[PDB]
This record gives C-alpha cells, sequence and structure tokens, in this order.
C-alpha cells in the first residue's frame, strides 16, 4: 500500500486446542548487506589436516532459521505441553514478513547518520522445490531468540559443495540465488506463504514403566527348556544339563526382544568426587568416530543410548548427551565449568536402550572342544538384528525441531541423530536480500564493474505460526508421576526470566519425557 | 491511510442527557523509549527494614492511566453534577488513539535534531482478560492532566510479584508484554476499542438529614421497658429498677441500628490555636496499621469515619482524610504548610459513621457480683455486627474513579477504601510501545545481542469517552440546601484557571455530597 500504513500486526500468543496447539510468534529482524553484494568463494583452512577442509560459496543473501523449540514455545507452554501429553508432531506452518523499512547509512567525520530510503526494496523467496543446499538441518547459530523482545540478526547464507580437500572437483555446483524468481518488497509491501508438514511419527513424550527384559510375569516360571551346562560324568565322560528358567532366575530366560542398535562410547567421571578418576585424554583420540572419503569425523550424537547406569549418575557417556548454552548470545566457544552450560540427560530411554558405557553383549568366537576351550568377545558396535526395539533421543526446548532427510536411494529409520523430526520435504528455506542501490556513475560510459553502492540495511517483523498435533495420555497408573516443576526456592532472579541487566537466560534444560507408559 | 491524512478529530466536550452524561476528553501524549527496549529486574532497597522491600520487573512499555475524575469532568461540569444529583455510576467507555507520529532524535556536538520517521511503528493492545498485573487501582502519578491544553507523558509500566524480601520466591511470575498480540500502527493508522462497565452501585452524592440515633419520634415515648439500675434496699438487700425510655431520655432507648464497622485512629490539632496542643510523634509510631506476611503497613484511608466532632473542626482524625496537590506537576514529596495542598473533609458521613477519634463503644469485661464490681473497656476496633449501616468515603474531583476487586474466594463490601467504584472487571489496561528500530549491523554475522537502536519517541492524541448514569433527586425539603459555590470574592487569579505563567491550578477540593436525604 503506502509508507504510512502498517503491513501487519504483532502476534506472539499460543492457544491450546483439543488434540493440538498453535504457537504463533513474532520477531524484529535486521538484515545486513553481506559481501558488498558479491558471491564469493569461501574455502577451508590451508594445512595438513584434511578433516576441516571444505569448498563452497558465500552469497549476498540471508535466511530465516527459526528451527529450535524455544523460538515457538515459552517455558510455561512447554511445561504445559510435556506434562499432559504423550506425543507431539508439527502439522502446518504459516510464515509472513511485513513492516519492511530500509535504512541508508552515511559515515562522515567518524559520525554515522541513518536515514530511511523510501524507494529501496527487499527481495524474498522461499525455496519450495529444495533446489538449493539445505543448511537448516545442521544445528547452527542464527536462530530466533527465545525471548520475544530480543531482535534477530539474519545470518548470511553460504554452502559447501563436493570437494577434493580445498580445491573443487568437477561435479561441484555453483548456485546463484539471483537466478531464482523473487518478490521485491518496498515499505508498503508484505510477504506471506503457508506450508504443511508431511506425515511424521509423533515424538514420544513418555518414558517406560518397564524394562525390556522384565516384561515377564514374576510369579510363574517358563515352560521352555534350554541348555544349561556341560559337566564331567566319571573320568572322561560328559553330561549335558538342561534347565527351565524360573521366576528366581530371570537372567537366563527366553525373550522375544532385544535392545536397539548400539555403538559404544567412552565414559567420563562427571562429579566432584569422581572428577579425579578421569585419565587425561581428548575426544578426538579416545572417542568414537566415523569416516567418509579421506576425512574422519567424530560421531557426535550417535545412535541414542542411556547416558549412565542406574544409581551411578556421576559416571556417564561422553559422546551422547547434548549440551546447550544458557544464553543465545554467549561468545565463548570453549569452557571448563559446567555451570555455564546446560547438559542433557538421556536416562529415560534406559529401559529399551542399552547404556553407552558398557558393551552391547558378547559373542562366542570359536568352536569349542576338549582341545580348545570356547572363547567369547564383547560386542562394542551392533547393527540391526531382527527383534530390536529402541527409543529416539528426545527433543528439548532448546534443541532443533527438524532436519531434511537426504535424497538417497536408501534410508534406515531416518530419525535425526540430534533429535526432532526427519522430513523428506522440510519447511522451505526463506532467503532475503537487500537489492543493491549503486552510487552515482561516472557520467561517461565505462566498462569497469560497479563496486560502489549505497550502504544500507533493512529491518522489520516476521511472524511464524505452527500448528502442532498432540497425542493425549490414557493411563490407569494409580500413583502420581514425575512432572517438570520449577524449584529454585529463593533466588535473586527467577528462572527463565530476564536479569537486572535485561538479559534473558534459561537456567536448565527441559526434555519432553516425564509421563510414563507400560512397555 | 496515509501520512497526509488525519486519523481523528479533537473531541473534548461533555453533553448532558436525561438520566446521564457523556464526558469525552482528548489529550496529546508523548511516549519515551523506556529501558532501551529491555525488560529489567527492579528490586527493593537493600537494608534492614523489610517493609519497603519488593521484587518485580520494569518493561519497555507504557500505559494510559486516565483514572481520576478531573480528567473527564471540568470544574463546572462537576459543580453542575454534584448539586443536582443524588448518584452517579459509569456505564460505558470508548477509548481511541490516533494521529500517531514517531520522531527520530540524533545528538551531535551537543545539538539535538528531531526529524520524523515515517515508516516506524507504534504497537498498542488492551488487556481484556486481566492476565497482567493491574497497576491502575493504586492511586499513582501518570494520569491525564486535568487541563486539556497540557500534554500527557505516558508512564512506564512495571509490576511487583510475590517475594521474600528482595529476592524472589518460587511462585513469582514474569510477564512478557511482547508475548501478547498487538496492533502495529504507523502514522496513518489508528486504534480504538469500546468497553462497558459491570453493574456497580451508584455512589451516593447526598448527605443525611437525620442522625442514626435520632430516627425516633421526639413527641412520644417508648413502650419498651428496660433494666435501669440496681439499688440497695435496706442493709444487705437489693432492688432491680426498670424504666421506659421517654422523649426526655433518648440516650437510653431501643434502636434497630448501629454504626458501621470501625477502626479507630489518632487525632491531630489542625488549627492555629490548637496547633500547640500536639504531642511530638510520627504516624509510623502512633498511627493505625495492618500487617501482612513479615511486613507492616500503615492503614492509610481505612474504613470511612467522620473526621471530626460537630463544632470542633480544628481537632480531627489524622489517618482518614485524603489530601491532594493543587497542581499535578509539583515535585515536592513532603511539605510543612497546608496551604500548598488540598485536604478533604469527611464530615458528611457523620450521621451514620462514628467519628474516627473517639471509640466505637464499650463492652462489659466481667461478670459482676457483690464481691467483684463490674468492669468495662472501650471498643477501639469493631468488625461487622448484625444491624450495621455505613457510608462510603465520597469521590472527589481529584480522586480515583475505580479499582479492581482482587480475584479471591471472598469479598466483604468491596468498596475501594480510597474511593470510587470497585470492579470485578475494570476498564482494561492499555499498553503502548515504540517498536525498536536497530542501528546498522556489522555487515559480517555476529552472535552478540543488539544493543544499538535508533533513538526515537512518538506522540499523538488519545480520546476517552465515558457515559455516566445519574440518579435524579426527589425531595420535599422546604428550605434551601448547601450547594457548591465558588467564592473567592476579589482575587488576582480566578480559581480553577491558569495563572499569568500559564500554570493550571485547583484551589480547593470538591466532594460530591451536598444534597441531603432523610435517613
Ligand atoms: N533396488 C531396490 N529394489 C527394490 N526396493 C528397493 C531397492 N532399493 C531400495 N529399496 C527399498 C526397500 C527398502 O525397504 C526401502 C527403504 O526406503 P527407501 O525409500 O529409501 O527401499
Ligand atoms: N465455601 C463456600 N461455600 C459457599 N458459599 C461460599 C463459600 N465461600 C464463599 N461463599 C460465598 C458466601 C458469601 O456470601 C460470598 C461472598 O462473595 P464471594 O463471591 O467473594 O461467598
Amino acid at each position: 500500500d503506502g509508507v504510512g500504513n502498517s503491513s501487519g500486526n504483532w502476534h506472539c500468543d499460543s492457544q491450546w486446542l483439543e488434540n493440538g496447539v498453535v504457537t504463533r510468534t513474532t520477531r524484529t529482524w535486521v538484515l545486513p548487506s553481506y559481501n558488498n553484494h558479491l558471491y564469493k568463494r569461501i574455502q577451508g583452512p590451508s594445512g595438513g589436516d584434511n578433516n576441516n577442509k571444505f569448498f563452497g560459496f558465500s552469497t549476498p543473501w540471508g535466511y530465516f532459521d527459526y528451527n529450535r523449540f524455544h523460538c515457538h514455545f515459552s517455558p510455561r507452554d512447554w511445561q504445559r505441553l510435556i506434562n499432559n501429553n504423550w506425543g507431539i508432531r508439527p502439522k502446518a506452518m504459516r510464515f509472513r514478513l511485513f513492516n519492511i523499512q530500509v535504512k541508508e547509512v552515511t559515515v562522515q567525520d567518524s559520525n554515522t547518520t541513518i536515514a530511511n530510503n523510501l524507494t529501496s526494496t527487499v527481495q524474498v523467496f522461499a525455496d519450495k522445490d529444495y533446489q538449493l543446499p539445505y543448511v537448516l538441518g545442521s544445528a547452527t547459530e542464527g536462530t530466533f531468540p527465545p525471548f520475544p523482545a530480543d531482535i534477530y540478526t539474519i545470518p548470511q547464507y553460504g554452502y559447501c559443495t563436493l570437494n577434493y580437500n580445498n580445491e573443487a572437483v568437477d561435479r561441484s555446483a555453483f548456485y546463484c540465488l539471483d537466478y531464482f524468481p523473487s518478490d521485491m518488497l518496498r515499505t508498503g509491501n508484505n510477504f506471506e506463504f503457508t506450508y504443511t508438514f508431511e506425515d511424521v511419527p509423533f515424538h514420544s513424550m513418555f518414558a517406560h514403566n518397564q524394562t525390556l527384559d522384565r516384561l515377564m510375569n514374576p510369579l510363574v516360571d517358563q515352560y521352555l527348556w534350554a541348555f544349561s551346562s556341560v559337566s564331567q560324568a566319571g573320568s572322561s565322560g560328559r553330561a549335558l544339563h538342561y534347565s527351565r528358567a524360573t521366576k528366581t532366575n530371570m537372567a537366563a530366560q527366553y525373550r522375544n526382544w532385544l535392545p536397539g542398535p548400539f555403538f559404544r562410547d567412552q565414559q567420563i567421571f562427571t562429579g566432584a568426587s569422581n572428577i579425579t578418576k578421569n585419565n587425561v585424554f581428548s575426544v578426538w583420540e579416545k572417542g568414537k568416530q566415523w569416516e567418509l572419503d579421506n576425512r574422519t569425523n567424530l560421531m557426535q550424537p550417535g545412535p541414542a543410548a542411556a547416558t549412565t547406569f542406574s544409581g551411578e549418575p556421576d559416571r556417564q557417556a561422553m559422546q551422547n548427551t547434548l549440551a546447550f548454552s544458557r544464553t543465545v548470545y554467549d561468545q565463548t566457544t570453549a569452557t571448563t565449568d559446567r555451570n555455564q552450560i546446560l547438559i542433557t540427560n538421556e536416562d529415560e530411554i534406559r529401559p529399551t536402550n542399552s547404556v553407552g558405557i558398557d558393551a552391547w553383549g558378547a559373542v562366542p568366537t570359536n568352536n569349542q572342544s576338549i582341545v580348545t576351550p570356547g572363547t567369547r568377545a564383547a560386542v562394542n558396535n551392533q547393527g540391526a538384528l531382527p527383534g530390536m526395539v529402541w527409543q529416539n533421543r528426545d527433543i528439548y526446548l532448546q534443541g532443533p525441531i527438524w532436519a531434511k532427510i537426504p535424497d538417497t536411494d536408501n534410508h534406515f529409520h531416518p530419525s535425526p541423530l540430534i533429535g526432532g523430526f526427519g522430513c523428506k520435504h522440510p519447511p522451505p528455506q526463506i532467503f532475503i536480500k537487500n537489492t543493491p542501490v549503486p552510487a552515482n556513475p561516472s557520467e561517461t560510459f565505462q566498462t569497469a564493474k560497479v563496486a560502489s553502492f549505497i550502504n544500507q540495511y533493512s529491518t522489520g517483523q516476521c511472524t511464524v505460526e505452527i500448528f502442532w498435533e498432540l497425542k493425549k495420555e490414557t493411563s490407569k497408573r494409580w500413583n502420581p508421576e514425575i512432572q517438570f516443576t520449577s524449584n529454585f526456592g529463593n533466588a535473586a532472579d527467577i528462572q527463565f526470566a530476564v536479569s537486572d541487566t535485561g538479559s534473558y537466560s534459561e537456567p536448565r534444560p527441559i526434555g519432553t519425557r516425564y509421563l510414563t507408559k507400560p512397555l
């Protein structure tokens, strides 16, 4: 419409429905002009380590990454969610962008002056066909702040392509984002589109009441005989013993089911008394990793596994657990104190999933005889076997919502190993740019490229609205259940709120799994 | 619409109806940018006194407090009201906000420059569901000026929550006002909503012709006998005397009614001859107070009681009477002269309500006998007894209109002890904000929070329109009545008008109660 008429309103509320919830949220954003309106070739660092080398491009573009849970949910809405419900999955989504205003910057005499350029444009498009590198899956910075009053700096868009070390292989691709159709928007214009998620399984917000191996009736005995032991009958003779498993001996018993796939990881001593028992080492050396092409990569989340044994909370798996910063804005990339960061606990999957510290099992390695006594070896890694069941790593208020399942011939249980909902066709990437406005030309025709632009940036608001489908609980459990409660007792600042400086902070991580279900 | 078209007009008139009046009024306002767009945690002062400690938050928001009578009524409209009418209550209300313009401020070389930003927005919402702390009930500053030419600086919004001294208890809540839906408004846009009051009792604008104990016929005698005295008949004998109350003896007589609940307060000598009779003390020591949790609070208005005895105007109750400043803008928070401030007089409730100085009564404290003579003690505080009647403190032209009755299981005569109309669902709070416009980003992506904004403020007009329902008088009184008349005789400045400096002033307080009614 016009410069004096607002494009849209502010919607941050979340309303609850029967079998669903819609969380709509709004932010104010700023878009820099990146690369001085240039597509540049970025590359990895030059050295002897081939693991960190890459080849790619950086674009004069930016993108909206809203993919985390605390963007959409408040800590109360999250609490209200996780206590009452067994499952959640996204259904539909509506993104819209409005109240665009571009500002012009002039710096003279070390004094900056900002005035708004009414005729300059911003251009936006969503990639619906997934024809661009999809960078939202990886969990990176540039997400909306959790707190609605904060302002969202839109990150720059760049991507990596097929490479040989730093230099580029023949099959590597260059994508120009200006070769897509886009919507140019002045201050009166706004942009909107809607999206509907493909069917994905509910994330299980429940734990289990039962252990995978305790599914039996403890009062009765099995009717199944099994081999038991070989004994020496006489001098050179032997005797084969068979025995039925009894309610007394559960360890040796017939079962229909096995724990899920397992890839072992090393242990650390996480607590004040145990901290001394740690050997001196690093993850890159003693940790678990997978390797692709000429590079080796740490297997960082890996398949989900219980992080620690029962009753031993202070000795836990080093690889599996996620960790978060208690503020989005912290600049420190390494820290030696754990009070500064939030460390997740994976113990709710312990009934079905085996702990990451101990081995998955043991296998007989040879054919026994009187000449050779039988041998056996531990199973550190185990692929899929028939009759396995396992739980996914749970989503967190601070964790990523979704990832894009790659386009490949074959998938196996495409659950993102960080967490969330794997999608063949995830929410589109939304790209936004400040169209370049050049500085005055030379008044005589010249062939040189145009390097001189008017320095400018844009700002405005963006609403994101998602419909979440919920799975209600039906439980005959008599006794009360664990639920997420806020207990700090007395404190100077309340938890999940601003400080006297005005800084919002999240004191502790929150997972979904509280309610329990029989196995 | 557009930048060159006005959103609304100026309506300040008040028109009178049969059984009602509508007072519509308009102001020009200014909205600062508070807290540099931050929610901050405010707290009480650090010390040993636990009474003034608090815990709360301050928001980058502002609110319209129009709650006082002289905002809506002019001194003539008020006079015209109080002389002709027995009662008044609010019915409906319409608030609307228009002609928004936001100005941008740049300071360089100690020289400020203000230019209007056409594309910047203002966002407004009313809290209809009362889901926020309601701060309008308390009588505080930041109300509209009484005089239409003055300009209204919108106060900052902050609130207190459940606390343990300064630090915060677990149940204390943090409310983000950006988590509500709002209406973003540019210069062409305007905002409006309507509201209808719940049914509240008319405020009684009349006094009483009769005293509560004089309701009798003075010409006749009672037919009711009562015990009178015990006498000594002979040496050790006794005789019981009974007597009927006669028109001569009114003091001992049967009555159906009692004065209202009473909480006593100390006296002061308020006048030139008596001023010397005062002892040296303070309210905090010798005054009346109530206490909640670990804190003690002065009971400042308390239940209404007549401020002084008949014919003794110079000795009066220290706690009960309200007092006002004769200009909204005075910065002095303490003063030793009473000519500077306006002191209300509560004497019109004297027929029904007992004076605050003297006790409510006396009670027998023991069972008499020949061994023990009977004793009695004064009643300083009295709760409700069956057969009580009492009057509310009257509203003043300068006093607050309404308060929000808390949400609690139980209420007892929810009349605001300051005055006005207690409401379960009072007029909503209207919150207004300058949406932040950030300064230029760093052109390379950074994770640091955005602390740099364009300094700006907004201004415009706001109309408030209220329909008041009136209760007409029907009176057979023969002789003329007291009415509010302006008598200064000769003066340099006329009362209730501007001075030569241009400052508006209210010389004396005005209450409603002039007309009288039989009891």
